[PDB]
């Protein structure tokens, strides 16, 4: 929170964490120091009766490595909207993909999920994405509590240069074509919710020539997610079938996945909160002779002790249950277990 | 403004703003999202009764690249200062350069315009410049305002050019100076004059192809009119040396000329209409008279209030294709952008 | 200082300073413009009437070079923390090694000094370091007054591939293995100090293979110091004993150094604090018949003006005593004189 201007109906809202986090793994790649830093800013300001604007901005800083270290610091959001009342709102900027308004359901570990297992950071509208037009309609304006639906358009993000280049061009495994992606939420009963979620988008040149693995002129989500959160009580699951949209690690996308994330959790009164998840991701039909593959299956289990609204610490620990082969090798696909000690700060 | 301290005569202001930013165009280096937010604090303390210090930092965060992309964010403004009263002031650090207090007259335009046009940032004395310090007098000891301003040498990476802070030879500079001197002549009606000179750098005289000499020199003029919610400026710039001629180096002289019309409305709507040249003269390998920029800018900003407002700018762009664009990487497409502005 | 929030118990400072410099030098890789600001953030939030959980972020951003320019800025701490009234205090992240509780008595120089002389950052515990954890203790809890000793813990931090990698991999200079620390400083007066540290940490095997100079399994330093503060008088000493620790440049580092740190100094009742100071760096046994090697070797006179407690002018003036060799040449250690002027406005 931290509210740190409120004047003449301009409100200014200052959030963040420092979370000093230490990984054990065998992995290399992982195990050590993870500490890192949020810095935030949500802003609004009245314009009329029935018009609000607002604009919000989260950075993400790494401190884990040097002082001389290169690229330890992005932007996770930035976006500017108007918000009309009951008819809705409208935001364009960096904002996560409407995909997520369902799958965030289960990323509530206490470290681990969320972006970069199943589904990864700009990647199509999964997660955050770059130049997302989002609108967003409340409780069917005034007919139905509960009841949220999203639809959000993409543009292209090409290569850094040639035929399917944009300004701000990427490698193959972060770029895009034009796109767009829908989400509906609904609460059946009280502590009980159902999501859907679809996304379409077309895919870059370089997306079917670059990589080894996955063709396709465009990729497709499907997802399904239900949540009970009710009397210290959280339950979630997801359900995802994905089209030449998941990462197959370094290698490329697979051309079919199933991914499944589902956890359960309950808060005690004095501030405990154990957690027990599974998440696995499936794919299909992969070339060079990788045929069907794992590309994550592990069970966590953790817990977070919150001492109040601003303090909290935490154990995970990551029971990774790949088996290592030619595919996780060549993909860059971990397969040892990791523990995540962190004590975080919030403002 | 978004002031957040201010307590025993020590004020700190937090500025800002999130720009929802999308650009078409036929150019791909142009074309896609612009998506980026700036971040700054203004910062006050009084000394005494004749003395007051302060400084400045302006941050700009880009947004419309990915989470592992790199050289994303950068400081536009970070300097430090004292203020003598109605005397004037002094400060040092990274600041904008004598001539943009005329030439900032004609950088209103909704979304294009100011640097990366006729001139650049790092382009010596022209816009943002790093270790510039500046003099600033008000009133003259009435309403004509004159500033004095000297730059330490910005060299190369290594070598015998070189400094602390290497740059490539775009953005080099030596020991410069320059002056500038504003006054309102009528209520609404401003004429401004700037001056300029640089010694420039060894692999600006060796490394490019375009550009010869060993100083650089800048000559404006300027022309503003804010009354009866109507804006009119004009600037004309004369410079050797020192206007960029893209990636193939400098113009030995060019003649940069910018002029804009703008009117506000009283329920927020502003449109704007500008236009803006760049002629290189004298230019190396064969290519001598070049248009090195030349558009018409047609677009308006709707100004919902202070802190919110949408805006449309189209960049009709008149230079033709030919060896000289192509080779500098000059851009001859149209641009259209639509941006949502969020202040704080 | 400029505490922004302030609300239920929960309190947030921002300071941070905006520094214009300026370096006259014969260095070349010193002289210019040296511009830089610095940001951060100070989080303190009560649990209980015994638990205080707190948090701290401190971020330098450079303004020397362009807006194309790469590596401009850089977190300089990051940690959270709990403090348990009387008995003691733990922290983690990013933070100074305990080796920094004497020696920072003699970092008080107007410009110079500190990080960059003899010791540096990410330099094993002498400076700051990621992935420190500390506990420290006040006034031997309630019952010595003016008695504080801290233990700290530090993991490895290994190279960016090979089998000594960790996540956060780093080139040998700013290396680490698996080290702890301790510090112990007594107020005999309220002015009158004195301290000792000791570190010791496992080298990594790239900083026994990539350098030149510097061979052994362990990196050892032993500090005290001395320091009186009062009556405006300021008089501070330090001397350190490093084992495979102190850099030699780019060589490598010295089997064995002897730092040595003197600075004088008085405070105006209208704001002048003139300054005189000496540092020298002494390295012994280095290989490839270097020897014995002065590493760091300059007097140091100067003063700052206060202006008040946001603003601040000062000049420093480095005598540089080392005499230009094989050694300082091959290590690129700087020979020349160095004058500073600063303006600094802080908040
Ligand atoms: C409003 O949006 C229409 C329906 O939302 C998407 C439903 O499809 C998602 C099921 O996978
Ligand atoms: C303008 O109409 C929008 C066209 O769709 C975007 C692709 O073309 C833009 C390049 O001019
Ligand atoms: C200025 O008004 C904006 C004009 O609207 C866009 C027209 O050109 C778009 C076609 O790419
Ligand atoms: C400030 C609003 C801009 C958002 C417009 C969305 C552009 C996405 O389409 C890009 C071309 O296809
Ligand atoms: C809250 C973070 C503390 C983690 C530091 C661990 C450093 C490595 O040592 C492992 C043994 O300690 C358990
Ligand atoms: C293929 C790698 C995609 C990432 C590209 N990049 C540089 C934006 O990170
Ligand atoms: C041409 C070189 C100019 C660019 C310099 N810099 C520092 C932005 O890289
Ligand atoms: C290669 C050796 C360089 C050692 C110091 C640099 C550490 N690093 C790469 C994080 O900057």
């Amino acid at each position: 929170g931290a509210e740190i201007y409120n004047k003449d109906g301009n409100k200014l809202d200052l959030y963040g964490k420092i979370d000093g986090l230490h990984y054990f793994s065998d992995d290399k790649s992982v195990d050590g120091d993870q500490t890192y830093m949020r810095v935030g800013v949500k802003g609004e300001t009245q314009i009329n009766d029935q018009l609000t604007g607002y604009g919000q901005w989260e950075y993400n800083v790494q401190a884990n490595n040097t002082e001389s270290s290169s690229d330890q610091a992005w932007t996770r959001l930035a976006f500017a909207g108007l918000k009309f009342g009951d008819a809705g709102s409208f935001d364009y900027g960096r904002n996560y993909g409407v995909v997520y308004d369902v799958t965030s359901w289960t990323d509530v570990l206490p470290e681990f999920g969320g972006d970069g297992d199943t589904y990864g950071s700009d990647n199509f509208l999964q997660s955050r994405a770059n130049g997302v037009a989002t609108y967003r309609n409340s409780d069917f304006f005034g007919l139905v509590d509960g009841l949220n639906f999203a639809l959000q358009y993409q543009g292209k993000n090409g290569s850094v240069s040639g035929e399917g280049a944009t300004n701000n061009g990427r490698g193959w495994s972060k770029q895009n074509g034009d796109g767009f992606g829908t989400s509906l939420t609904y609460d059946i009963w009280d502590g009980i919710s159902a999501g859907f979620a679809y996304s379409h988008s077309k895919r870059t040149d370089e997306q079917n020539s670059v990589p080894a693995l996955g063709r396709g002129d465009n990729a497709e989500t499907y997802t399904g997610g239900l949540k009970y959160d009710a009397n210290n009580i959280y339950l979630a699951s997801q359900y995802t079938q994905t089209y030449n949209a998941t990462r197959a690690g370094s290698l490329g996308f697979a051309n079919k996945a199933q991914n499944f994330e589902v956890v359960a959790q309950y808060q005690f009164d004095f501030g405990l909160r154990p957690s027990v998840a599974y998440l696995q991701s499936k794919g299909k039909d992969l070339e060079r002779g990788y045929g069907d593959q794992d590309i994550l299956k592990y069970v966590d289990v953790g817990a977070t002790y919150y001492f109040n609204k601003n303090m909290s610490t935490y154990v995970d620990y990551k029971i990774n249950l790949l088996d290592d082969n030619s595919f996780t090798r060549n993909a860059g696909i971990s397969t040892d277990d990791v523990v995540a000690l962190g004590l975080v700060y919030q403002f």
